[PDB]
This record gives structure tokens, C-alpha cells and sequence, in this order.
């Protein structure tokens, strides 16, 4: 019976494994406040035919659990959000750099929430749930793995604060913790704080999670667990990698220092020594399986080129470790779009197109996660695409990419936070990835910066992003890290071989965003430290050089773009307009793509994306309420008008028919004071002339008065 | 073409073949009333590449030929609803017991609604045209089958009853015969009608489906088809057979013989001597297929474990027939949820909540689902969970898998009869299976009752669920039953090895739900009577150990549960606080998740999960009452009201200037009923004074009487 107290300021956690789910390898129950999470671990043992571990990791939020039934068409939950995705992909990154190298079996880590009472966030929660449950069962780690979140509310760092707190809070740090202070996974969200303050609350951060993991490592002795031996490791063994060192250490040598290599080349060259090799490799070690082989060969390529960076310096091309690649913009590419960017580092080539909406497109019909969370008070959203072209593949486009998602994301933060709050429209950002070579997300992050810069949005400053990456040697006894270098502008090829990726991204003065997947068990402080510095320095220079294409927003919005417009309908012509259940409406919508609402009675607001648009939706409301003949606007013209409806207080005349009658009323319809229009012998259908002055939008009554003729 | 005639009663039944899609293996078209259902069978003549039934069933709804039409945004039958998957699963388990063992070919049975009226049901059609359908192919079969539906009116049992009648009858019975009078299918749903009812309606509905499989026997052989030989059947030799029971059985009866083993360690240990002794079947017999090797152990392990249960009346944990596994309960197991039960049974562990929604969340868009089965009466509906790792094992979390949809709904049906007709919210129950052992759809209906009794909604009486199995001593020869033992709360090792599934639930006094999964391909009536008779005894002791948890539901709902509030906005700021489109509103429902209805022009009724949520929301909408600077100011109160324009129905003035201009009218100006303002001395931008009577929501037009003042 599990059951551990762990004290984090004013914040309690509770801990407790059995009595739910023990037929899973491993089951925890955290609790904090009264929301509490269950998270189960299941391992196969059997070796999945793979190259590597097929970890899978999900998070399905029970919406039924934060009393609100999903609003899907059949009222149950059905498929998975953004918000369920990124918190799997953040466990994903948090756990996955523990496991010991080539145990390659199923593993399935689950999260289920038993109840959230609506006052602290749960998806830290799941994070130390499933430290606790891995560490809990046979599956062999490395772990366990403490999370925490850091918001800083008026210059006081809080740990898990409450979603008041972070609606307040200038900065959304998660911290995941490893032993000996070692930091696993980063991730945090900031409203342009300056770089001082990052620097503190990593490390009250830390500071947290090294209590947690003492409870946990309390527990674990508690209980007493011990951990299943795997069938196999997949490692390669040692002499088959040596064979493979003294096979190819020299070509595979000459093959990275050619500086002229493009990203193709380079792999060519790679690929055909490769097969050389795998070829000598099986003449003499048949009985090898070609995982191995293939394993073996990759490990030596990663270890010389990882050396070659330790030594002499130049990574793949001469560039020093702060060098970037070259960069390249280009703005108002094509006449139509609102506002277009061409942004293009090195060989990497993204895409950004700017696109304007109506307000109503929105609504965030997802409640739980906005009740839970909240909503970007910024009609702002992004779309990330990441075509298999780009890459020279072959596969499907799908909304649902695990990894796409993520990156949009990771871009979405970043641009965040210089939105202006108050704009008439929705601000649609769509980047496209062209030609990836690696840091595609800042990349798209950047162009999509320079998009709406051209687009005229009044935001604050230019937004940059980069990438950061790092080589160590390791110290194969203690596994402590012997010597590190950090490199700028990371190369796709650079970030396979590498420990670890760094995507960073802000403004001149500050930081936005911020994400970093590690591969190592775990990094110290200080190397992490120097990263933000060396960032910062990198991030001033792209800036500087994205400056020359543009540097303020244009005076106003691009020719074209949309227009809103108001128009006044008479409420006898509102059936018309409006149609038997609004169909006329939805068709006007669906034919001219004009968005239109009822501001009031008389009133609908119109939104057109072109004034093109705009005149055809003039057009056909002038001709709807044409139709709906009403005479011209005269404050002394006498009209025929036809009595039907006899009141006591007046006669409902139409003066026109096109439109209903209004209340001639008997103080409009006499001089005497009459309180029956049939002193007047008014009979149904006679047509009494009653002159006309104009209409009384008061009382929704055309201004009739037979008192002035009679 | 064949074509025969059967009554039932006051009803008809024509069945066709030929005529329509000759090209399948076989094609039937059943008509009743005015209502045709085609059926289609094909059955590959080659090899299955899986190892068992490749049985697929499908049932589509074309709602054309209903008179509707679906709601999707394709107009097509996208997507199946859960009414199909019902009737699919429903004919499966009415026709797979008939398929000869070891018949591994792909076979696929689809139905199509040629054409619905709005009196009969095509279900009840459906079952016997596959029937009719497989009967009339090349496919080896030991059919034909009957089907049909019995329902109860006024202590009447008829037969096939109109869609009229299903609301108005008691009970909704569904009964599939064999020859020799042999049930195959059972699905009922009742309202905790007694058990002598359901005796006779069992056997009512065997003796009609004696007629209707009595006139399929006319049809075939009028037509005379013949049956295709399979290209070769996939049971294992008996030579195999008798040498792994020469090998296993002593080892296997050791094993099954202990009274200690939980499901992990028996299972285990049953795998490592299937481990043993599928090597040594190696040794003697090369040729044989693999599969044929795990085939043979597994039908030795089953014969014996069947052996050991008819001769010495012990199941393999040490209990009796009669008797059942422990049961434990708990309630209210976190202070955020409005119900939480946890049920226990032997080692199958159930998580069952109660969740309180807005009647909004209640639409159910579905033509077709309401054109056949009738209106619903109580806004209750159950959601059922199974996730993987609840048998230690890894899969897909997703919520279309058939047997979760199968499930749920028995409980569902389970649940209904006690729910109240009326109640202030809708009653979403999620259960959620954490640990599964078998039975488990029992289980997770009786922690519904308990988690919906704790909720507070007062509910008839509780509901107790209950497995039933039945192991049978067969004559090889006859096929007929020697002897035969009944299981009471049967385990899952017990299911797999065992002949037929029994789940029925039901109260202290009646019945309510009852399905019966049966895989012999046939059983007589007297089997089934004394099973219920058995079962209800076990329903009592249930119920017996339930009581004491619990006994009566709450005096009241939780005080973190829904509220209710009306709102009176008035008309005046009412597009205000709507907004354009209802922008606010739907702002105002993600953000807090409080939802709102318009009552009428001035009453909001307001939906709020817990009174925080709704403090908010009240907090929100007092505020946009109040923010803006037309107030509803003080009655009878007295203004200087400026004029803005003088007309000939009244005068338009202005409290301030910051106010509309409202309409006085004549009648309201003077005591003698002027008609003209000018008679006062009105001016343009002349203050008159004139008594605030409030604001009476009738054209938009704020009260204010002139007349008293002349």
C-alpha cells in the first residue's frame, strides 16, 4: 500500500500505488488538492521486431471526470484534442531518455483522470504519476523522474499554481527532474520576460523536484520492487562495432570534412560506405544478425563524427560553433494573400501565409479544456505543415500528426506574446514547410514574424527563433559528462548524431518560448546555463540581419483584405432577408463566402474577406430588400393607405405593400381626442389617405397621422 | 426463385431468393408489412491466413429507404451508429455457433434496408434473411435459424410487434432458435417484469420460430442447393490429440486441482507446460502444422478442465456451483464528484461514476434511430470503458471497439427501468473497468446502481448483475446433452473453457436486462429455466451484501453539484449581453463552461456544474448588466429630459445625454391627450420634465408619462 506525502511550499502531494489497477505491471495514484490521476505502465516481454523501443504514450482526459460531457456529435468522447497531445508528447520527451539503450519491447503508459475538482491542473500531475508507476514495476529504468510547474506571479516564482494563478502569470515553466539535480526535459511559455529571471526559476525548479524524488526513492524502498530481467539487449556487441571502427573510421573521416557537401551528398557518400562495410561485416561474422549490423555501423558513424566536433572544432562545413547558416527573406511573394513570407535558412525552406477570418470562426467548442485551462484572449491560432516533399518521402498529410502538432504548438507560444489583445479579426497563420533540414519550427516561427509584420498586425517587435545543440564526451564509469560543446544553427545530421535539441525563441529584449528534447539521462545546470546565453547571442544576430527586409509594420492593412460593414433591414423585411429558418442566410453565406450576424432588430453585420465579396453581398441584400418595396423616405407626401387591422387605440394601415401596417393611432388619427378609429367610420380594406413622415424606428412604426388631414 | 409464405399470427412473413445480387453466394430478401431487407453472404473458398472464425457482420441503415435522411455534413451514411453495431452483434452471436469447427475462411454477412415503413422493424428481418441467406448458399452450415421478437401489452405476448407498440409494451424480447426447439440467441430488456413472465415468453418464442424454420426447410428444398466442400477443415487430428493428453494431463489436472492459484499464476503455469509439451509434440511429429500443435493442447486442456468440474463438482478455485466469489464496495471516493463507486468482485475491480449534465447536452440528431425504435423518456445514458491495460495487456484506447459498445449497452439496458421519468439534469454514468477477471458488465452495472444511489437521484430499488455458466457432458454421436452443471459468478478461465455466457440482471424483484452469449449450437428451454431460477438466488445474495454499503440514496444532491438560476436581462442591454451572434454567450460557455438558454426576451435559464462555476458566471453577466451606463434607473423618479426631435406620434427625449431617444407617445403626453408636442412648447434641445415609470418591455420604448405635469 504506497501511500507518500510530499511537501512542495503550500502545495501538498499525495502518492499512492495498490488497490486500483494492480493487474498492470505498474500502477500509481497521485493526488493533489482533491484532483487525483491513476497511471498505469505495461511492458511486454517479448522482443517487438523493431530497432527500437516502441514506446507509446497517451493521456485521454475524461471530460465526464470535470463534469462537462464532450461536446462531439455524439456526446462522448471521441477522438483526442491538441491539448491531450501535447501533454503526451511532453511525458514522451520527460521519460523516454531513461531507459537502458536497445530495450526494444511494447510499452504502453496511460493516464486516466479520476477527478479534477477544477483547481489545479492535473498534467504535471500525470508526469511524476508515471515517474512513480515505471519506478514501481519490474520494467527496468533509470529513473525515477520528478515534475514540477513554475509560474511567476508579481516577481514571486509559485510551484503548481492554481489556474487563476497562471492566468495571472507572466511565465509557464514545467521542469522535469532527474537525480543528482540533472534536468531531463524543459518547457516553459513566457510573456517576454527578461533572461535574468529564466535563469531563477530553472533553479528553484530543480530545487523542487530534488525533494520530490526523495519521496519517491522513499516509497520505492518501502514497498521494495524488483525489476525483470529483459529477454535480450539490443545492443551491438563490442567487436562487431570495433571490427567496424577499423573498417570505415578513415572514409567515414574524409567523408565529414568535405566541407562543400551539401545535405545530400553527404548522406550518398554516408550510404555507400555503408553498404561497403555491411557487406565485409557479414563475410565475416554471418552468424550476426543484421539488427546488429546495421546498429553496429550507425554507432561507429555516430561516435567519430561526435569526436570530430570535440576536436577539431568545425562541425560539417568549417562553421565554428557559433556560426549560423545563411540566411534569406522574402515578403509580399504573391498579390492575393494578406500577407506572405518567404524564409529560408541554410537549406532549410519555410513558408508562412497570413490569413484573415471573421471573428465567429472563433469559438473554441471544446469547454473542458478551456474550462480547465482557458482561452487565448487573442483571436490567434496557427497551422503547421509538414508535407513528406519536404524530406524527398513518400506518406500521407494528417491533421493528427503526432509530431506536427507539436512543432505548431512550439510556434504558437512563441508568437504568442506579441499579438496585440484588442483586432476586428482572427489572425489565421499558416507555415508551411518547404525544404527541412532541421530547426524547421523556429524557422516557421521566424517567417510567420515576418508575415505579419508584413501584414500590417501592429505587433510589438520581431520574433526570432534558433535552435541549440550539443555534443559530450561521456565518461563511460560514472556516466558523468567529461567535456561539452555547444553548436548554433544545428544541422539535421548534426541533431541525429547529437545528444539533444534546444529550440529557443523571443524578442530582441526577452524570451517567449522555449522546448527542449534531450537524449541524455539527464544534464547539469550549468550547461544549460550557457545554452540560453550562447542563444541569446545568435538570436540578437538573426535579428539584426532580418531587420533589413523590414522593420515596422506596414502604415495599414494590405489592399483586399476584409472589410466589415453594417446594414440597416426593416423589420417587415427581416423574414424576407433572413428566410423561413435562415436558410437564406446560410445559402448568401455559403455562395459569397460573406459572414453575416444580427447585431440587433435592425442590424447585421457583415464581414467580406475581398470588397469584391463585399459588393456582391451589397448587391444581393439590395436586391432582397428591393423586393421589399418601401417608398421613398418623405416627411410630407400623402399616401394611400390600407386599414387592416381596426384597433382601439388606432388603425393598423399599410401605407405601402410591401411592408405591415403600423399604429395610426387615434391620437395620430383624429384632432378630437377619439379613442375608437370607428368614430372615424374607418371600415376594414377602405384605403384612407394618411400622410407620410417617414418612419419612427422607436416604436418600429412608420410615422402615420390621418390627424393632420382629418 | 424461390418464394414462401409464413404466418405468425396476425402477421406475415415473405421471404425471396434469387431475383436480386445472384452474383453472391447467397442472397435473400425478407418482406414484412410493407418493409424488405435484402441479405448478402459470401464466404472465400480459400484458406483464411488467421487461425480462427474470420467472421465479419455488418448491418447498414440507409435512412433514404426509412423516409429520412442522415445528419452528416457528406448527406451519406458516414459512420455507424451504435444502433447498427447493436443489431451486428446481435446476429453474429445468432448465427457463429452454427459454423462447423475448425471452417477458416473469410465470410462476410452484410444487410441492407431495401425499404422501412413506418409499422415493422428490420432487426428481427435482418437475423432470419442471414439465415434464409446462409441456408440457401455453398457455405457449410447446420442452420437454419428462426428469429423473432416478443413483446408484452396488457399481460398479452405478441409477436413481431409494430414500432407502435414497443413504447407501449413492457418488455422487448429477442429469441433465435434451432431445430429441435434449441436456443442460440437471448436479448431482452424488461421493466423488472417478474420471472414467471419471462418464462413464458421464452416459451412462447421458441414454439413461433418452430413454424418459421419449419418453412426455410420448405424453401431449400424446393430449391435444393448444395453445400460446397471446404478445401480442407482445421481441427487437429485425433492422433495428435490422444498423444498431448497422454502428456499433459497429469500436470494440467495438478494444476487445475489447486485452490490458490489467482488468474496470473494459473495461467502462467498452465503456459509453461504448454511450452513443455508443444516441444515434445515436435519431437514425434515434424509434420504436423504449428498450429495444429497449439490447437490439439488447447482442446485437451479444455476437455479436462471441463472433466474435472462435471465429476467432482469443484470449479478451479475451490468453490461450488452455487456459489460465488467475495464482493466488496465503496463509495464516495473523491469530494469533487457528484457520485463515485468502486465494486470489487473476486479479483475484477469496476470504477463506476455518476456525472450530472445540462438537459442540453441530451439532443440526439439521429432520423432513422427514432423512425424504428421509438421517443425517448429518460435523459439518462450509460458510457462504458475498457482500456487495455486492465488485462495487463497493450492495445488501441479507442472507443469504437464493438465489444465496449456491446457492453455498455447491456448495462444501459440494465440501469433504465429504475431511473425516474423526470429530473432536472441529464445523468451521464461512466464506468470504468480497471481490472478485468470476467463478468465484468454485471459488475460495472452494479457499481452504477451504487455510484447513482449515492448521487442522490431517488431510484426505484438497486440492481444486481450476475454471470451464469454451463459446462456440458455431450454425446458425440447425438449431439445431444448427457449432462450438464451450472456456474454461478463465472470466471474468465471458467468463460474461455465454458459453453455459453449468462448475463442477466435485474432487482429484488424482477428482471430487468438479460443476454446470453452462447457458443453451443443449441440448448433446451428447460437448461435456460433453471439457470434464471439459479440466478436469481445469486441476485438476492448480491443485493444482500450491497444493502449494507448503502440502502437509501442521498437526502439531496452533493453541494458542489449542478444549480439552476434564471436571470431577468433586460431587453435594453439584452444584444448587448448576447452580442452579435451570441458571440458572448458562446464566449461565456467555453470560458466558464456555464451554459445558457433563452427562456423568453427577458428570462435566461442558467446551467452551472458546481455554485463556484455559477458565481462566476453570475458575477459575469451582473456585470454586463451594470457596465453599461444605461442603468435601470430608480422608479417613479423625475427627469429634465432633453429633446432630440420632435415627431407626430410623441416627442423622442433624453433622460442625459448618454441615453436613446425613447419614444413618448401622445396618449403618455398629456391628460387631455395632446397630439402634436409642439402644443406643449417643445423645442429641439428643450429639457422637459417628465416622470421615469420604469421600463416596460413591450416595443423597447422606457416608460415615461408626461401627462400628469398638464
Amino acid at each position: 500500500m504506497g501511500a507518500v506525502a510530499v511537501d512542495l511550499g503550500n502545495r501538498k502531494l499525495e502518492i499512492s500505488s495498490g488497490k486500483l489497477a494492480r493487474f498492470a505491471d505498474g500502477s500509481a495514484v497521485v493526488q493533489s488538492g482533491d484532483t487525483a490521476v491513476m497511471v498505469t505502465a505495461v511492458s511486454k516481454t517479448k522482443p517487438s521486431p523493431s530497432q527500437f523501443m516502441p514506446l507509446v504514450v497517451d493521456y485521454r482526459q475524461k471530460a465526464a471526470a470535470a463534469g462537462r460531457i464532450p461536446t462531439n456529435y455524439l456526446r462522448r468522447e471521441v477522438g483526442t484534442s491538441d491539448k491531450e497531445i501535447l501533454t503526451s508528447r511532453i511525458i514522451d520527451r520527460s521519460i523516454r531518455p531513461l531507459f537502458p539503450a536497445g530495450y526494444f519491447y511494447d510499452t504502453q503508459v496511460l493516464c486516466n483522470l479520476l477527478a479534477v475538482d477544477g483547481v489545479n491542473e492535473p498534467d504535471v500531475l500525470a508526469i511524476n504519476g508515471a515517474s512513480v508507476a515505471l519506478s514501481l514495476s519490474d520494467i527496468p529504468w533509470n529513473g525515477p523522474v520528478g515534475a514540477v510547474r513554475i509560474g511567476i506571479i508579481d516577481g514571486e516564482y509559485v510551484v503548481n499554481p492554481t489556474r487563476k494563478e497562471m492566468s495571472s502569470s507572466t511565465l509557464n515553466l514545467v521542469v522535469a527532474g532527474a537525480p543528482k539535480s540533472q534536468i531531463v526535459m524543459l518547457e516553459a511559455s513566457a510573456e517576454n520576460i527578461l533572461q535574468q529571471d529564466f535563469c531563477h526559476a530553472i533553479k528553484v525548479g530543480v530545487k523542487y523536484t530534488q525533494q520530490i524524488i526523495q519521496g519517491i526513492q522513499q516509497l520505492v524502498k518501502e514497498t521494495g520492487v524488483t525489476k525483470r530481467t529483459p529477454q535480450k539487449l539490443f545492443t551491438p556487441s563490442p567487436e562487431i562495432v570495433k571490427y567496424t571502427h577499423k573498417l570505415a573510421m578513415e572514409r567515414l573521416y574524409a567523408v565529414f570534412t568535405d566541407y562543400e557537401h551539401d545535405k545530400v551528398s553527404r548522406d550518398e557518400a554516408v550510404n555507400k560506405i555503408r553498404l561497403d562495410t555491411e557487406e565485409q561485416l557479414k563475410e565475416k561474422f554471418p552468424e550476426a544478425d543484421p539488427y546488429e549490423i546495421i546498429e553496429s555501423f550507425n554507432v561507429v558513424a555516430k561516435e567519430v563524427f561526435r569526436s570530430i566536433v570535440l576536436n577539431e572544432y568545425k562541425r560539417c562545413d568549417g562553421r565554428d560553433l557559433t556560426s549560423l547558416r545563411n540566411v534569406s527573406c522574402e515578403v509580399d511573394m504573391f498579390k492575393t494573400l494578406h500577407g506572405s513570407a518567404l524564409f529560408q535558412r541554410g537549406q532549410t525552406q519555410v513558408l508562412c501565409t497570413v490569413t484573415f477570418d471573421s471573428l465567429e470562426s472563433g469559438i473554441k467548442s471544446d469547454q473542458v479544456i478551456t474550462a480547465i485551462n482557458g482561452i487565448k484572449d487573442k483571436n490567434f491560432m496557427l497551422h503547421y505543415e509538414f508535407p513528406p516533399y519536404a524530406t524527398n518521402e513518400i506518406g500521407k498529410v494528417t491533421g493528427l500528426n503526432r509530431r506536427e502538432l507539436g512543432h505548431g504548438a512550439l510556434a504558437e507560444k512563441a508568437l504568442y506574446p506579441v499579438i496585440p489583445r484588442d483586432f476586428p479579426f482572427t489572425i489565421r497563420v499558416t507555415s508551411e514547410v518547404l525544404e527541412s533540414n532541421g530547426s524547421s519550427s523556429m524557422a516557421s516561427a521566424c517567417g510567420g514574424s515576418l508575415a505579419l509584420m508584413d501584414s500590417g498586425v501592429p505587433i510589438s517587435s520581431a520574433v526570432a527563433g534558433v535552435a541549440i545543440g550539443l555534443v559530450t564526451k561521456t565518461d563511460p564509469e560514472k556516466g558523468e559528462i567529461e567535456d561539452y560543446r555547444l553548436l548554433t544553427d544545428i544541422l539535421g545530421i548534426e541533431d541525429y548524431n547529437g545528444d539533444m535539441d534546444f529550440k529557443i525563441a523571443g524578442t530582441n529584449k526577452g524570451i517567449t518560448a522555449l522546448q527542449a528534447d534531450i537524449k541524455l539521462p539527464g544534464i547539469p545546470i550549468k550547461i544549460v546555463m550557457e545554452a540560453i546565453q550562447q542563444a541569446s547571442v545568435a538570436k540578437k544576430e538573426i535579428l539584426q540581419i532580418m531587420n533589413k527586409t523590414i522593420s515596422k509594420p506596414r502604415a495599414s492593412r494590405k489592399e483586399n483584405g476584409p472589410v466589415v460593414e453594417t446594414v440597416q433591414v426593416p423589420l417587415s423585411k427581416r423574414a424576407k432577408f433572413v428566410g423561413p429558418g435562415g436558410y437564406n442566410l446560410k445559402k448568401l453565406q455559403a455562395e459569397t463566402g460573406v459572414t453575416i450576424s444580427q447585431v440587433d432588430e435592425e442590424t447585421f453585420s457583415v464581414f467580406a474577406p475581398t470588397p469584391s465579396a463585399m459588393h456582391e453581398a451589397r448587391d444581393f441584400i439590395t436586391e432582397i430588400c428591393k423586393d421589399d418595396q418601401e417608398q421613398q423616405l418623405e416627411f410630407g407626401a400623402v399616401y394611400t393607405a390600407t386599414i387592416t387591422e381596426i384597433r382601439d387605440t388606432g388603425v393598423m394601415v399599410k401605407l405601402y405593400p410591401n411592408m405591415t401596417a403600423v399604429l395610426l393611432h387615434n391620437t395620430q388619427l383624429d384632432q378630437r381626442k377619439i379613442k375608437h378609429p370607428t368614430a372615424l367610420g374607418l371600415e376594414v380594406g377602405q384605403e384612407i389617405q394618411v400622410k407620410y413622415f417617414g418612419r419612427d424606428p422607436a416604436d418600429g412604426r412608420m410615422r402615420l397621422s390621418r390627424k393632420v388631414l382629418q
